[PDB]
């Protein structure tokens, strides 16, 4: 309908990543409006509403036993998940949310221990979201 | 737009639940509109119309056995996660859909075989989900 | 404003290399999935949602990918892996323009797949979010 924002990204991640660091997701399919940066890691928001985001991190399958990845909004975790495998094997930390957002808000994923999987150009790992709803 | 129904939650758990009848997603993050119930676990349908849902559950279960989380529309399983390990008690179960709904019809949770917990922050066990169309 | 989405599940095992023909269809509005060849067909351009949840089959191997495919062109991948040969799933999601014509489905990359009956282990669910002009 006329006037409703069209805002959505998709992105998966070429390098590896390890320790308490920001996922910096390099490999840019989808960023309507360009507010998904890849230098940061983060999507910015633009517009006051409902947003879904969703995310699958793959562990650092043959180094390791365990990996975690937060969903994070400005300085709070707002989803967490881990991934664990006690032979090392592949595993994914992966997690969904529906968030209020304001302008000037940021969302992006973190580590939080372990080590992630760097999949060149194959989009392994990855990170989207969209708006579901403008605030009247 | 002005007007459209606007229907969206996304809820965590607090601490450790069984869920054998309905796992009760307790830590309400997004709630608009209403429709989720923590004290019932359930999305109750009120504008018929397409949803999506998505869940990402982490459970713990018995040394070797497989334990599950499905998502139930009213008295039917609309989709299963199933986890097993050699030994390792903890996994995930996560799974999506879209499904048409009615008014008066749940939408909720269920486990078996294992326990689910929401870790630390609240946030390792999730349950998601919002209006996509609505019938006209 | 245009109305599509599906999601369906895996009956039968796949392995290999081949389409995942998800076949416990439980919604298909707009008719935009089809069941026999495990493809959803862009009818209107736009921007498209989709997620998958792969269920890798037990006691047969240790490793299964499975990817989303866009036309020929991987656009996500998955890997599922259990050193037990227990199960693990492969899933991934995305956001996509389409145009008319371009099909999205879910492409083994070696291993074995769970045939799930009726059970619902195994997903592919898509819609569209915003149509184009
Ligand atoms: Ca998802
Ligand atoms: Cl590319
Ligand atoms: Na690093
Ligand atoms: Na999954």
């Amino acid at each position: 309908a006329p006037g409703d924002p069209k805002i959505a990204f998709y992105a998966g991640l070429k390098r590896q990543h390890e320790g308490y660091e920001v996922l910096k997701f390099d490999d840019v399919v989808t960023n309507l409006g360009n507010h998904y940066d890849p230098t940061t890691g983060k999507f910015t928001c633009s517009i006051p509403g409902i947003y879904f985001f969703t995310y699958h991190v793959l562990m650092r399958g043959g180094d390791g036993t365990s990996m975690w990845a937060d969903l994070c909004k400005n300085n709070q975790v707002r989803a967490s998940a881990i991934a664990q495998d006690a032979d090392q094997n592949y595993d994914y930390a992966s997690n969904s949310v529906v968030l209020h957002l304001e302008p000037g808000d940021e969302v992006y994923i973190k580590l939080d221990g372990g080590k992630a999987h760097g999949g060149n150009n194959n989009k392994y790992s990855t990170f989207s979201g969209f708006i579901i709803y403008a605030d009247a």
